[PDB]
């Protein structure tokens, strides 16, 4: 009557001892790769119909910290995927409307996504998977679905997923993250795989007649062709958990007759502005440019770098949650201001390097903050805390570099730790 | 008895990579364990500073400038590294009489030539530089510690000497551990000095035993067990130090803490040869970093290191004929990032198609594996000509792949940002 879910064994794998809240178990568990240090990752993409606002920059910037954690803290390999939904019925509704081809209207959105992502600083994955290229293997994912009995065809050519026959199947429970957010159709809880389409849409051809591929289709496809039977990590925002994501899962489980598609679940929390979620809908919304007309891609990262990123926010706008943002990435930049001259105009000829008590307190205080900063990063990418733990350091390192004579050699090996952090923040001094 | 022991460290709550490194102490390649946590404390032996240093100085300093980004960079260990100057010597006085410049001023000098050549070769420096000038008193209390301990003597005209027999007399100590076999005023002709007494005109210090220098060994005790501590997770130098240098570094350290192992990981570079012989200022065979460095970048320099496994000896052959192999691979890698560059830079997303193709899996097919064969040379004692190796074959394919396929843009700047972490961790700058 409850969703079971199999932690990865832990032999032959890396193992840092991370903790990440998994939507899955809905609990904090250990977070251990399927094979080695490798971690294959699908992430949900935009609807490239209009321009992307901070509430997408939150989520793609904060699991953009995560994979730079992953990888650059950790040393985890990251196999990468994100979609691209260039065919919808918001596109072809906005194209019509704009009186040009979809695929216009998706190629110049997609574009100026990209460019967004680009001047937050945020990492491109490994492939980007647009539907209109990837139609054929949906068609083929479908035809497998039906054929392992988990689909069925209506009269009009459409194709929908037959919850009843999978939920049947004691290898397969149905809406395995939400379970209780659950007339041609057997069930009305059916979705479809694939759309006859009017004869006005765009549409390609099928077994079943000309149609589109349904709402969350695309996805199963394009991981499952990829990545394959077992992600990693699958991400996005909270409110794809349902229905999008627990709809994938029993798409893909239902293509490979297997039980569990996704080990670590992760969904970001939802940016909101005067309570409410960001939403084009809503008319609330602030796009990626307009907010980088007021304040720079540092300053936008450490405003989500103070959020914990599965938690909720809330944005205050004329700039009043951007006032702390800006004191810190003012204290930021003068600190390595001070830091970097003192470096380049250090003189070995005349200095004293006798390692005093002063030179020893400050170096305990660095490892000290390593090993907090390590401690943050495995409870689940506690970035605030970390961020917290880098600012009372650097408190400390500017009252040394103003009294203390200076050893060079330890102020460069703090300059280098503090950059591999910010590094790992996508911070750019 | 008989034959010198060694502990391995624990395991439990220490970070394990299963990095295995040649350790002189036990003459094997032996699994590597922190003393605590995922910390490193590091010891190397500086130069001695009256002259311009040579090739086969910057061979030592770049390969454990090397293994010391391979540990922080790639590894992510917390390594607090010390490494001496020693500005008191025999030949710092003998050069300063004959240049007629204070010692200081001399020394001074080419400690400054000896960072600027480092930082030339993009070497990092180390947390804490320890100069023997600044440490003379903590050295003279190392001493007095000692004697405390009955494992040094006083003769007469005021030096202090090393007790080897009273030393080996405890059960808990060993008498050249690294080298078993290489073993008037002295009690035995083996006993070394702790303190000498001052020669007349010779720039000195006061002490309870009068007027003198540290000895050759001391200092290096002294620093480091002063700033790292009772136990070194690493003590590095050329092989040549290994005895009497390391042996008795060992030997002072056991006689002053009364324990049994100072040093937990003891690692040797290989000498640079040229024509059969050590590179060395004795035979006037040496070729100054300076000189190299007109001819030769450091780049091209930084190659020719990672090229040989760092603990075996090499072969330099001059006139250019060791640095062809060295310029083709840094011009292959200059015109690698020059295309990629340029291949991301004229991407057009617009006009693109972006299906993952059957070219495209196998390059990430080939690009994951690259880096666990990366991962196993790196564990393999630090195997950067292998290492070196899978990039080079990875970016033959890369090539290939940017002349003819449609691009998988988000792939081609994921393998350029390994090929810079990798790069990174070699110290080549591109
Ligand atoms: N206010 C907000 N705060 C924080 N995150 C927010 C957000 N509004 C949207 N998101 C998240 O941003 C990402 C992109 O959202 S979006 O452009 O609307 N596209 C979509 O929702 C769908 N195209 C995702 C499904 C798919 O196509 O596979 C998705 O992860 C979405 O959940
Ligand atoms: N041809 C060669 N090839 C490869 N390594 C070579 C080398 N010649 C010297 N080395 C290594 O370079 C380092 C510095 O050497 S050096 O400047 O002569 N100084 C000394 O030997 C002493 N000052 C070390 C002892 C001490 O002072 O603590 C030392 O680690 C030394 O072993
Ligand atoms: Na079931
Ligand atoms: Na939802
Ligand atoms: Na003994
Ligand atoms: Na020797
Ligand atoms: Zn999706
Ligand atoms: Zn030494």
């Amino acid at each position: 009557s409850l969703p079971k879910w199999n932690q990865p064994s832990k032999e032959g794998k890396k193992i840092t001892n991370l903790f990440v809240n998994n939507s899955l178990t809905h609990s904090k568990v250990e977070f251990i790769p399927q094979e080695g240090n490798k971690i294959k990752w699908y992430a949900c993409g935009p609807t490239v119909y209009d321009a992307a606002h901070l509430g997408h920059a939150r989520t793609y910037v904060s699991f953009d910290i995560i994979r730079r954690i992953l990888v650059n803290y950790f040393k985890y390999d990251v196999f990468m995927v994100i979609n691209i939904t260039d065919i919808d019925d918001k596109i072809i509704k906005r194209s019509v409307e704009e009186k040009i081809g979809f695929t216009e209207l998706a190629r110049k959105w997609e574009y100026e996504f990209w460019e967004d992502m680009k001047s937050l600083n945020v990492l491109l994955p490994t492939a980007i998977t647009r539907v209109s290229e990837y139609v054929g293997d949906i068609v083929k994912y479908i035809e497998k679905i039906i054929e392992n009995k988990y689909a069925y065809v209506s009269e009009e050519g459409s194709v929908y997923f037959d919850i009843d026959e999978f939920k049947k199947s004691e290898k397969h429970f149905y809406a395995r993250m939400e379970p209780l957010s659950v007339k041609k159709k057997k069930n009305a809880y059916d979705f479809a795989l694939w759309k006859s389409s009017k004869p006005n849409e765009p549409h390609w051809d099928s077994p079943w007649g000309k149609g589109r591929p349904g709402w969350h289709i695309e996805c199963s496809t394009m991981a499952s062709n990829i990545l394959g039977d077992v992600l990693d990590i699958h991400s996005g925002g909270i409110d794809l958990r349902f229905p999008h994501h627990d709809n994938e899962l029993a798409q893909s489980e239902a293509f490979f007759d297997h039980s569990q598609w996704v080990n670590y679940f992760l969904h970001s929390g939802h940016l909101h502005i005067e309570g409410l979620k960001m939403s084009k809908s809503l008319k609330n919304f602030i796009t990626i440019k307009n907010m980088l007309t007021k304040y720079t891609s540092n300053q936008i990262r450490i405003l989500f770098l103070l959020n914990k990123w599965d938690n909720f926010m809330n944005y205050s706008p004329n700039g009043e949650s951007m006032v702390q943002c800006i004191e810190i990435d003012k204290s930021f930049t003068n600190f390595f201001a001070i830091i970097l001259m003192k470096i380049k105009n250090f003189d070995l000829n005349s200095c004293n390097l006798y390692w005093s008590d002063a030179d020893n307190k400050l170096n305990l205080l660095f490892r000290q903050t390593k090993n907090k900063i390590h401690e943050h990063f495995l409870d689940n990418f506690n970035t605030p805390d970390a961020l917290l733990a880098i600012q009372k350091l650097i408190t400390e390192i500017n009252i040394y570099m103003d009294k203390e004579k200076i050893q060079i050699g330890l102020l460069l090996e703090i300059k280098h730790y503090i950059n591999f952090i910010f590094d790992t923040f996508g911070l750019i001094y």
